[PDB]
C-alpha cells in the first residue's frame, strides 16, 4: 500500500540544558511501505504556533537541538520518514523549560 511510517516510539528528553535539549527514540512500529530513511525533529515555542523543522535529514534515533532561548519553553516533534511519505509524530508531553541549573 505504499505507506508512510508510524510515530516514533517512547520519545525521551535526554538531557535539558541552558539553550539546548537531547532527544531520543525507539523506531516506528510500522515502517510502511519501506524502511525508515530519515527522522524529521521539530520545535514550538509555547507561545508559537507553527512547528519550525530544525532537520529533515537526521538518520540516528538522537538529535540534540541547540540555539534555543535560554528560559523559554518549548514542545519538541520527531516524525519518521521513508521513500513514500512522512508518518505521524511523536510529540513531547509537557513543555520543557531550558535554563541554566
Amino acid at each position: 500500500s505504499s505507506d508512510s511510517p508510524s510515530a516514533p516510539v517512547n520519545l525521551t528528553i535526554r538531557e535539558v540544558k541552558k539553550d539546548s535539549v537531547t532527544l531520543s527514540w525507539e523506531p516506528p512500529l510500522i515502517d510502511g511501505g519501506a524502511k525508515i530513511t530519515n527522522y524529521i525533529v521539530e520545535k514550538r515555542e509555547t507561545t508559537r504556533k507553527a512547528y519550525a523543522t530544525i532537520t529533515n535529514n537526521c538518520t540516528k534515533t538522537t538529535f540534540r537541538i541547540e540555539n534555543l532561548q535560554e528560559g523559554c519553553s518549548y514542545y519538541f516533534r520527531v516524525l519518521a520518514s521513508n521513500e513514500y511519505g512522512i508518518g505521524l509524530p511523536a510529540e513531547t508531553t509537557e513543555p520543557v523549560k531550558v535554563s541554566e541549573p
